[PDB]
């Protein structure tokens, strides 16, 4: 197939994934390279969803000057039925990644654990807290992790397993400190903290709930176990904040 982005043709390749009203697409320019197309269909979007849409767009527009870590939005085409948004294209998202992936490298894990502290750290200097972080909100390019999206834009998903202790009580940058934790620790145990509970209802007053200790076993590196146990402190007042991970000794020290 074939479609059109402001002048610029662009040869479709592949289907990268979907949303309801959103399809994303890999595709080729007429200098033959490869991007990323979300295109979004605004046919039966509210005023509401249109700003959330356009709020999303602003921010990535704007933030993506501040940090590698963040997306690049390289153009986009915007009408009254439809949303067209030229990207760079990933390799993998990290969900899709960690899921294939046996076991995961000690400096691959401490490399993409700097990185998400970098586009968190970058969105929250703005005023953004995602709220809604996931391994999927994350995608490996050319062995970088890169922040997807904001959480500003209406609509995995729907998963508790990052959801923070606050956010099941109804939200500061210290709820952004829970979600990436939980994201480290997958890739250090291999599951979420709260993952061998099954029933929702159950699960969500494992995660409240102060007498239900998170299990940290012992593994080799002991900054690492740190982080986990400072990250996922149930009352945010009392969890580490990201200007304190980014100078924490896993980060720094060889
Ligand atoms: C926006 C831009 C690029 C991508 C995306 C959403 N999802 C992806 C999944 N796998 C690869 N690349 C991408």
């Amino acid at each position: 197939q074939s479609m059109s982005v402001k002048g610029r043709i662009y040869s479709i390749l592949k289907q990268i994934g979907s949303g309801g009203s959103s399809k994303v697409f890999q595709v080729l320019n007429e200098k033959k390279q490869i991007y990323a197309i979300k295109y979004v269909n605004l046919e039966e979007a509210d005023n509401q969803t249109l700003d959330s849409y356009r709020n999303e767009i602003a921010y990535l527009n704007k933030l993506q000057q501040h940090s590698d870590k963040i997306i690049r939005l390289y153009d986009y085409e915007i009408t009254d039925q439809y949303i067209y948004m030229v990207m760079e294209c990933g390799n993998i998202d990290l969900n899709s990644w960690l899921k294939k992936k046996k076991s995961i490298d000690p400096w691959e894990r401490k490399s993409y654990w700097k990185n998400m502290l970098e586009a968190v750290h970058t969105i929250h200097q703005h005023g953004i807290v995602h709220s809604d972080l996931k391994p999927a909100n994350f995608l490996i390019v050319d062995g970088m992790l890169k922040l997807i999206d904001f959480g500003i834009a209406n609509q995995q998903v729907g998963t508790v397993n990052y959801m923070p202790p606050e956010a099941i009580k109804d939200i500061s940058p210290k709820s952004d400190v829970w979600s990436l934790g939980c994201i480290l620790y997958y890739m250090t145990y291999g599951k979420t903290p709260f993952q061998q509970i099954i029933n929702q209802i159950s699960k969500l007053h494992a995660i409240i709930d102060p007498n239900h200790e998170i299990e940290f076993p012992d593994i080799p590196e002991k900054d690492l176990q740190d982080v986990l146990k400072c990250c996922l402190k149930r009352d945010p007042k009392q969890r580490i904040s990201i200007p304190e991970l980014l100078a924490h000794p896993y980060v720094q020290i060889q």
